[PDB]
């Protein structure tokens, strides 16, 4: 009967289930049921209670999350949780003795912890704290002091700075253990000459100043961070003597300039693979580097570097990936693109230069998501050649030539995106599928691979949005110069042919972009396709990824160009489609897609009526090194300069006088600046153009508090509304 | 038929013509003509062109200065404005004879402030913070202070509170009446908190600059200031020069104060007036030069008070003396036994003065002084608050004064300020309105009309092509007392139809928009072109009308000039000729500060409105202008009020209107800080509102393209909240 | 060793030290009074006060103060 609101989506009435499950041993998990953490049994089930919450109530803080020690002895409690960036935080740890069933008081972790982490097995910590690495053998046993020279906004050990936490390591972490907690490697980044962004925190309406706050980020072609790399030996610690961390320093071809740490993996209790980025992103190394016993150093052999790299544009979709290295570590699997461009698993030896591919063809393999000794698997989007599909496939390792879809035939109406989460040795799976239809968590054997359960189907919200007239999803594609490229759309219930219905543009278009998929979303489109009869669309085209080097490379230097030409087409494609209003056709998005709304409606097609950036990247020597430069190069004259120069919001000021806009940015935003934002308003001012604005004092770039998020949505839907004369 | 549009407003197609000159002598002045500049003769009328002065052969000069003796000129050049006030220059010298530029001993790059003695070329100007003298424009300068540092110690210039605040000025130089001294303040701003915001700068700035200043918001630690004086003549080359110290006296040494004012009396006689932090005392000091010591020596029966048990002292400081030409006396505008102010007649020895004048009105200044007159400013005639005319008074008989200006033109000029010669032979009228602007000269010899400088008749003619818009000064009674407001009327103006209304307010201590000024303004164009009715009202905390009136909100502001704003609108709408249902506010600064409490009333009464850096709470506002009104914010003084009188707190009650806020974020005076927590008020309530923020605008919002800008997207604005289109 | 001499503010009703009436004793050649800084005598509106201090010469005799002038007279 009534549709799906504003107020629903703002709200959340119509919530979306989860099942996140922790795996622990090979054949148990932890989940949380009524808050009470119980632990099951994935053979049959005789899963009784692991940690009543009736405990930790008169604990006197908010237990905002845990963490179990491996060999299950101790539990990290966290709690008085600050956010810092995107995966950056600090937060309170106490300890809590399972067997002695009491909560460890002696020798604590220290508030503002940086970051914690248990050895991977048995119960060692190591931790962060005011830039320094802390290892702990026994709980309550006093830290041995790794490092003596961190330093606030200058010297990370350990951890990573704002440019490698959001663009190299996702993370906030750079501690990785040996698989048996022997060896803790780190990296260390220096900041000394990295310039600072600068901004206003306004804070309660109680501060009488303002503040200002100070990070340092490079903006492209700025002086980077640099790093370096440690591995100190954790069972041979002392109090009376400092221990001693020995460095493994980058491969010559990469010291010869700016380079980057991009990833670090552990092959074996004694080996560690690094691969490392050079600053221009089109050739990586990597090294694989043995203990000495004799020595006590790490021997990176010349011989047994592997380079990586690309003619056509950049290593890796955001960097390279990682190697899965089997047992004995003399052997991996990684994903590289092939001579068609295309990325697949290539089986690499250590000794030996050249690899062997063991998937090919016109998709590409997403991720390698576990090996065993006897099969290797996978996620792709094979399964009826779409892009926007995600499926379980295993390869047989005796002949990699037998390969079963273990999720592609499960449910393919429902589900045609799936994410997988292994047991420890790999002897179960919990397979989670987003799409197109409802959600389902479901747990499976890997000995037949055989269905056990369903963990989670929503049916609750099935029997609910029932009464609710939805939008349907139509994921199809156009083709434009012998290729495909694909799209979707959100239609709205009852969708009529006959109808020019008006139209919205939901763009990100950013460099391996794929807003063209099978998922199963509730948002703010759910409600403008529902209530307001818009179509919202969205299209990968030129720049977008998981379809190849050809399509994904094709904005290589040349930012602010495919991708904003392909949005422009795409709306001329579903104008002549023959069910869009031409005259209400709308263009928005956040951070690159911001700036590619920007570049359209500055571009003078005269296709859109308005459009709404928020949070816009207006110019590239604005935004951050590691990601910019990876397609832009540096902007100097022997580079890439002038680029850079024609790619800027600003300089289409003028046409925006011939659309409708509205410019939304936070004003603590860390990641893309406010100044991109200030900036365009600027230009848009000089040059007598009338606009809508709106900044959200203290919202970052996700503007993503509960009321900020409500206003900016509310506010958004009324300009749109408004463009579209809709009451 | 043609209004006057939007695009007139903007481009100033209907431009007034004004006749801006200066006083060389008591018989000449200057005036420009497109470029070139004439010396004209004020006795006679004849003149002589002197110049050709826009980019005279290399730079384009800003402006220009004679040495009162007129054997040198100062060229002003590379000006870059600092605040309202301040600004930094290239300056050049001529010998104004020979027209020859003085090569040798340039006047330094980036001078922050210059000025001639007032006799004589004498040349004394401030640099890098320190204060520099010049006897001859090509000899050396010699150094009076070394102490200036950039941000924390101003010798000769003011910082930016007593720029924007006490001063209203960059200078804090005073040369004695015949240049022998040079008499200067010097501020510390060491502890003073540093307001901090991003200023973002053409594009090709990859980073964003923090632009730090000292500003001590209401409560903080305000800067302090020493006083000194130094000769001017016998200033050794082989010795720093020694400057003499007048120091505050001890009732103000006591706790925070500030400078005030500061008066040459004569040539060996300085007077100065010192504020108590809370503003309500300040003290006269009148120091005579002691030839026998070097010294200055203030005698504490000489010293005066100025109390008030009411609400603060002065409109906004105290205000300034005017000494007889011995210096044994001086008149001083002050507030009577019962609230009004007028002027008082002071001997140095005693302490009560007696008034010269009385009355339900105000002096609004003092403006020349002879030996058997004195001329003032007033609002006496026809009891109209809005009207200023020129007083003539008899020192030997303070019953017999003549208005000068009062009847010259009734119907055209109820609005004039004036400006004498050197000595006063002569006089201008400036005449502001209530018609189309009017400049005439005067013969103070027997008080009678000389010329006509300039009418206006240009601009008068292309107006009668234009249909113009009406304006309506009158008041309503209030609680017995009258409360006047001014509108600015469609023409054709039928009071059977129902126009929208929007109310334009400031509505600050002792502000006044209700006038008989004639204005050409965004407000022209509303009534010409949209058929809006702008009005204004002068309610509680208006000036010129009494203590009565003017303190009615001390230690309160955001209380009654809020709520008489809203009866206002009920009074007007009462008339009969307002929609109900499309009464606007707007306003800027303070206005900005009413409109968002009155858009946070609850009242019903407004559909919608417009804030432009808007005071949002006090205790952000600067601590000079704020606690003048509101005390500190403190819970054993004010905190209570302060906190209860934020425009944050009412968030919940913009549910009900529409509400547009502008701001401009480099705003170093209304901080972009205090719309940011309007907006964030908003936000986290769930009200929905229009945000437009002005990159590196500031509270001018002045840009040629800003301010086009601002104005458009306002008029858009109040369009759209009135259905019009 | 500082002597400071405050006066009641009437309308304030505070007490203030003016530091042009501070009174530095000090000693080049040991510590400052016999045990102590003497005691000062006022004159009945007090606006002067005589005081023992050391002499040039070491002995300690009868100083006659202003309360507004650093230097004394023996
Ligand atoms: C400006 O005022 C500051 C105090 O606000 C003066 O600096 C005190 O100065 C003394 C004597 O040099 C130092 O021992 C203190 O430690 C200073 N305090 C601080 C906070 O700086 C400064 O000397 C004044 N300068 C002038 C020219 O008046
Ligand atoms: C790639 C990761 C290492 C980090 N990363 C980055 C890089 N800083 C960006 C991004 C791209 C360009 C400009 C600023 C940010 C990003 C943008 C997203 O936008 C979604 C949309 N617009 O619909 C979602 C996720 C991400 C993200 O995860
Ligand atoms: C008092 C002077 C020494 C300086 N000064 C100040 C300093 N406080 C203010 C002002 C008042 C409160 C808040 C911010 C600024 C001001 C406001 C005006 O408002 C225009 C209007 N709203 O119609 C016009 C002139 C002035 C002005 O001259
Ligand atoms: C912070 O942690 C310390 C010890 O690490 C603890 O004793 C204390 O209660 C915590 N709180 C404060 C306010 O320091
Ligand atoms: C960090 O900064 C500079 C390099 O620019 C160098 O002088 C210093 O040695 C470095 N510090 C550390 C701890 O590596
Ligand atoms: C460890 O190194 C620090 C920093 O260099 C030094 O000050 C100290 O002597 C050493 N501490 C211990 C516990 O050996
Ligand atoms: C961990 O690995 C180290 C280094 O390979 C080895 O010497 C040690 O025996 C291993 N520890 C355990 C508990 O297996």
């Amino acid at each position: 009967r009534k549709t799906y609101t504003l107020t629903d989506y703002l709200k959340n009435t119509y919530r979306l289930k989860l099942y996140s499950l922790r795996w622990i041993s090979d054949h148990e998990y932890l989940y949380k049921q009524e808050n009470n953490i119980l632990v099951f049994n994935a053979e049959y089930g005789n899963s009784s209670v692991f940690l009543e919450n009736s405990t930790f109530d008169e604990f006197g803080h908010s237990i905002n999350d845990y963490s179990i020690s491996p060999d299950g002895q101790f539990i990290l409690l966290e709690y008085n949780y600050v956010k810092q960036w995107r995966h950056s935080y600090t937060a309170s740890y106490d300890i809590y003795d399972l067997n002695k069933r009491q909560l460890i008081t002696e020798e604590r972790i220290p508030n503002n912890t940086q970051w914690v982490t248990w050895s991977p097995v048995g119960h060692k910590l190591a931790y962060v704290w005011n830039n320094d690495i802390y290892v702990k053998i026994e709980p309550n046993l006093p830290s041995y002091r790794i490092t003596w020279t961190g330093k606030e906004d200058i010297i990370y050990n350990g951890i990573t700075d704002w440019v490698y936490e959001e663009e190299v390591f996702s993370a906030y972490s750079a501690l990785w253990w040996s698989p048996n907690g022997t060896f803790l490697a780190y990296a260390q980044f220096n900041d000394t000459e990295v310039p600072l962004i600068e901004y206003s925190f306004y804070s309660d309406e109680s501060l009488q100043y303002p503040k200002t706050v100070r990070v340092p980020y490079p903006k492209a072609g700025a002086v980077n961070p640099t790093v370096k790399f440690f591995v100190v030996n954790t069972d041979s610690l002392s109090s009376v003597t400092n221990a001693t961390s020995i460095q493994i320093t980058a491969p010559a071809s990469m010291l010869i300039g700016d380079h980057y740490l991009c990833d670090v993996t552990w092959a074996t209790q004694e080996r560690i693979s690094l691969q490392w980025l050079r600053r221009i992103q089109n050739y990586s190394v990597m090294d694989i580097c043995d203990y000495d016993e004799s020595s006590g150093r790490w021997n990176c052999l010349v011989a047994r570097q592997h380079i990586e790299m690309s003619t056509t544009g950049w290593v890796g979709r955001f960097r390279p990936s990682e190697p899965h290295f089997t047992l004995d570590g003399n052997s991996f699997y990684k994903i590289i693109s092939n001579e068609e461009g295309y990325r697949h698993i290539c089986y690499f030896q250590i000794d030996k230069k050249d690899c062997t591919f063991i998937t090919k063809g016109t998709w590409e393999v997403i991720g390698i998501e576990a090996l065993t000794s006897d099969y290797l698997y996978y996620i792709s989007n094979e399964y009826k050649g779409m892009p926007g599909g995600r499926n379980l496939y295993k390869i047989q390792l005796s002949d990699y030539t037998k390969v079963t879809c273990l999720s592609c035939e499960l449910n393919p109406e429902r589900c045609q995106y799936y994410s997988v989460s292994f047991s420890k040795e790999a002897k179960y799976y919990q397979l989670r599928c987003s799409g197109p239809g409802l959600p389902l968590y479901t747990l499976h054997s890997s000995v037949n691979d055989k269905g056990l359960r369903v963990l989670e189907d929503n049916s609750a919200l099935d029997k609910m949005l029932q009464n609710v007239q939805m939008p349907s999803k139509k994921l199809d594609f156009i083709i434009l110069n012998e290729t495909k490229f694909w799209y979707q759309m959100i239609l709205p219930p009852h969708f009529d042919k006959s109808k020019k219905y008006p139209l919205l543009l939901d763009v990100y278009a950013g460099p391996c972009s794929q807003k063209a998929d099978t998922v199963f979303r509730l948002n703010w489109a759910t409600y403008l396709a529902s209530t307001e009869n818009i179509i919202v669309a969205s299209f990968d085209g030129r720049g977008s990824g998981y379809q190849g080097d050809k399509i994904m490379h094709a904005i290589n230097r040349r930012l602010g160009t495919f991708e904003v030409e392909d949005q422009i087409e795409a709306a001329r494609q579903f104008s002549k489609m023959g069910f869009v209003d031409n005259k209400r056709i709308a263009i928005w998005g956040w951070s690159y897609g911001g700036y590619v709304t920007s570049m359209v409606l500055g571009s003078g097609s005269g296709v859109f009526k308005c459009g709404i950036a928020v949070a816009p990247v207006s110019r590239w020597e604005y935004y951050d090194s590691v990601y910019t430069e990876r397609y832009m190069g540096l902007p100097t004259p022997e580079d890439n300069l002038d680029h850079y120069r024609n790619s800027t919001v600003m300089s289409r000021a003028e046409n925006f006088k011939q659309v409708e806009y509205l410019l939304i940015h936070g004003t603590a935003d860390d990641n893309v600046h406010f100044q991109q934002s200030a900036q365009i308003s600027k230009a848009l001012v000089d040059v007598g153009v009338d606009f809508q604005a709106m900044w959200y004092t203290d919202e970052d770039h996700g503007i993503a508090s509960s009321t900020a998020h409500q206003h900016i949505y509310t506010h958004m839907s009324h300009f749109i509304k408004q463009c579209f004369s809709l009451p």
